[PDB]
């Protein structure tokens, strides 16, 4: 109503588009290793999310609907309530999770099918209204064999667990040596974030809460990484935005950057954990590592061009898992936050990014704002980036304000 783009649309409208092929089959009368129990639900949500993004929906709807679908499957089809299992550091059960994972795959359409059979008059889910800041998120594989980046863009808790928490959380995770760590981070950050929010002391700043959620995420990831012998790791850059308090926190491990765009420029908020940074080099040396130039750049023990990461258990202590953080007041002249992987910053500097937003806002109408992140990814590949590329954007001021700002 007073909304723009897909935020104008009803749940039914969005589902019927996403599952148009399945509805058509119905109309034609067609009958259309093992992880731990404590990870099943979040694992399922991430798998559903990836499938929903392939069906062409906006990232925020994909987050919301993935939790809905997983919840519906868990309630209607699963013997075990995986959504109610709490992580316990001394418990790790793998009993029948293989069957469970298959269930969360097979029952996606059945879950949605049953919802679409109902009427909004007696089905509350169909009346959902969309809250929170506007976001944009997407990625491209680029000149790579696998997509090892993951990302999150939650306007607030409505899109995580369909609850009431008002804080937005955005993230990008750039995996190396596999996608297991970045996939895990994407599957479970919402869980550790909401756990921290629920248990927070009054003395915990937003910055502390965000840091704690990443510490807890790495703790859970570490257990599974060791049990399954994962070899790789992931960067993280995460942002929590509290619009009421006019505060934004960032936490990062590695070289995926975060920026704020004001009326005049993009400004980088993160400080890359690369061996060329004298501070990081000292941390590596103190941890017993060495820095060698192998190929064209400085690498820790000749392998990693990063000094901090999620996962990388085999690389500890030379590679640190300690997040760096900051907290920044949000001023009235701050327009958007943008998080990306290094695939973007390899080719674009701050001025390039500003000019890309400027170009998009002059070439496309505001109703297409959700496509801005994909635009930047596509432009990065055109500019010769040779990596996976991912971008998430949070609109601190509404898309209308950004378009007004940029209009020639
Ligand atoms: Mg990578
Ligand atoms: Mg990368």
């Amino acid at each position: 109503e007073d909304h723009i783009g897909d935020r104008r649309r009803s749940v039914r409208s969005l589902l019927e588009e996403a599952f148009a092929d399945e509805m058509e089959k119905t109309s034609y009368d067609v009958e259309v290793i093992a992880g731990p129990v404590h990870d099943v639900f979040g694992d399922a949500i991430h798998d559903i999310f990836q499938k929903m993004m392939k069906r062409g929906q906006a990232v925020d709807f994909c987050h919301w609907v993935s939790h809905l679908i997983a919840t519906e499957i868990d309630e209607k089809f699963s013997e075990v309530a995986f959504r109610d299992v709490q992580y316990n550091p001394d418990i790790y059960v793998t009993d029948s999770t293989t069957e469970a994972k298959k269930l969360f795959n097979d029952k996606i359409w059945p879950a949605i099918d049953k919802i679409l059979q109902q009427n909004a008059e007696t089905c509350p889910i169909l009346s959902e209204k969309w809250s929170g800041i506007h976001v944009s998120g997407d990625q491209l594989k680029g000149q790579r064999h696998k997509q090892e980046d993951r990302f999150l863009a939650y306007p607030n808790g409505q899109y995580m667990d369909r609850g009431e928490d008002p804080i937005s959380v955005l993230a990008v995770f750039d995996g190396h040596g596999g996608h297991e760590c970045s996939q895990y981070a994407a599957g479970h950050l919402w869980e550790t974030w909401l756990e921290v929010r629920k248990s927070r002391d009054p003395s915990d700043s937003l910055e502390d809460q965000l840091r704690k959620s990443l510490e807890l995420l790495d703790e859970r990831m570490t257990v599974r990484s060791v049990k399954e012998c994962w070899k790789g790791g992931s960067t993280a850059v995460c942002c929590a935005i509290d619009m009421d308090q006019k505060l934004m926190a960032l936490a990062w491990l590695g070289d995926s950057p975060g920026y704020v765009m004001s009326n005049i420029e993009f400004r980088q908020l993160t400080r890359g954990h690369s061996p060329s940074d004298e501070r990081e080099a000292r941390r590596v040396e103190e941890a017993g590592g060495q820095l060698f130039v192998i190929g064209g750049e400085l690498r820790v023990n000749g392998v990693l061009n990063l000094t901090r990461a999620l996962g990388d258990v085999p690389g500890r202590p030379m590679i640190s898992n300690e997040p760096e953080t900051c907290q920044v007041p949000i001023e009235s002249s701050d327009y958007l936050v943008l998080l990306a992987c290094d695939g973007i910053s390899d080719v674009f500097n701050e001025r390039d990014l500003y000019q890309l937003v400027e170009a998009f806002a002059n070439d496309y109408p505001v109703e297409d704002y959700a496509e801005l992140s994909r635009f930047i990814c596509t432009k990065a590949i055109e500019a010769g980036s040779a990596d996976n590329v991912s971008v998430v954007i949070g609109f601190l001021r509404p898309p209308q304000d950004v378009w007004k700002l940029m209009k020639h």
